[PDB]
């Protein structure tokens, strides 16, 4: 079987992305944020604190004929930028553009961190990292990913999200139409439960490429660019006027500056992200300060390639025994 859903970004800066997910019988859809970099399926519920919950669309597990409560079982996650959430357990059915998992466990939020209330166009987290992140206690539970992959045509998902545009999430299949040239397949890591791997350089603009192996995990769940200091550096090196803010809390670029692309290695391949796709826009209404989409993970303790990156390509997930991740050009 496949799965195939349109992927659409919340706002105009492209921060997230929210897909429809139909859950329990029958159906109540939700928009849930897919996130490569985490393994909790998490919604705002019925359960949740009434005062956390500020225009999200709720799942109500009493109105699900499928809905069975997980005796005793409880979640609790906290995310790299400080966001949290935590509450109870049930498993229903889950379906994601025409594939359906039974038995699917649906984490139901009692209590939200002030970063999801305040986004009132999230309904919830779709883990698609690896199951040995996922936080159920006593009992771990698997993603969405790893219960569809037996049924799956192929074990592989993939990941073609828009530059200010709708994109898709497939399940199942490559769809060959959706990219230019050649797939580029790299290895993956799983020590740490994340789609890890390793890139081989970058280029500035027009510059030279630099090999050089920079760790790193591919990561729909992240807004932006994460790159070690030098990296950074020598991006914003080539903005006139550009800085990095404490304040602000990272590289800001004066608005009117045209910025240069980011090219990064994969194998012998090369992806180009456009210029374009590193403006964030202006720090506070009216600000002729803009912020950068290309920032530093100093502070974070790994690098990640966002959506920022993971936009200017057409990306494979590929759950084979031994995974991969493809890269290709679109
Ligand atoms: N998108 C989920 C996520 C959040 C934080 C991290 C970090 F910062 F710990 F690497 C990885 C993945
Ligand atoms: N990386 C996972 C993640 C995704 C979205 C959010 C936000 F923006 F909704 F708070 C936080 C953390």
């Amino acid at each position: 079987s496949t799965g195939s859903a349109t992927t659409t970004p919340i706002d105009s800066l492209d921060d997230a992305y929210i897909t429809p997910v139909q859950i329990g019988t029958p159906a109540q859809t939700l928009n849930l944020d897919f996130d490569t970099g985490s393994s909790d399926l998490w919604v705002f519920s019925s359960e949740t604190t009434a005062s956390e919950v500020d225009g999200q669309t709720i799942y109500t597990p009493s109105k699900s004929t499928t809905a069975k409560l997980l005796s005793g079982a409880t979640w609790s996650i906290s995310y790299g930028d400080g966001s949290s959430s935590s509450g109870d357990v049930y498993t229903d059915t889950v379906s994601v553009g025409g594939l359906t998992v039974t038995g699917q466990a649906v984490e139901s939020a009692k209590k939200v961190s002030s970063s999801f209330t305040e986004d009132s166009t999230i309904d919830g987290l779709l883990g698609l990292a690896f199951s040995t992140l996922n936080t159920v206690s006593p009992t771990q539970q698997k993603t969405f990913f790893d219960n569809a992959k037996a049924s799956l045509d192929s074990p592989v998902f993939t990941a073609d999200l828009g530059y200010h545009a709708p994109g898709t999430y497939n399940f199942g299949f490559i769809d060959t139409t959706a990219y230019t040239g050649s797939i580029t397949y790299t290895a993956v890591s799983t020590k740490q439960g994340f789609w890890e791997w390793t890139s081989t350089g970058y280029a500035v603009g027009s510059g030279t490429f630099k090999s050089t192996s920079i760790d790193g995990i591919a990561d729909t769940g992240t807004t932006l660019l994460y790159l070690p200091a030098t990296v950074v550096s020598a991006y914003w090196a080539q903005v006139s006027g550009a800085k990095s803010s404490s304040s602000v809390g990272g590289y800001v670029f004066p608005c009117s500056a045209t910025l240069p692309s980011f090219t990064f290695g994969v194998g012998s391949a090369r992806i180009v992200i456009p210029g374009d796709y590193i403006d964030f826009g202006p720090i506070s209404t009216g600000s002729s300060s803009c912020f950068g989409g290309i920032q530093s993970s100093a502070g974070i303790g790994i690098n990640i390639f966002g959506d920022v990156a993971l936009k200017a390509a057409f990306v494979v997930f590929n759950g084979a025994t031994t995974p991969t991740l493809g890269f290709a050009s679109k």
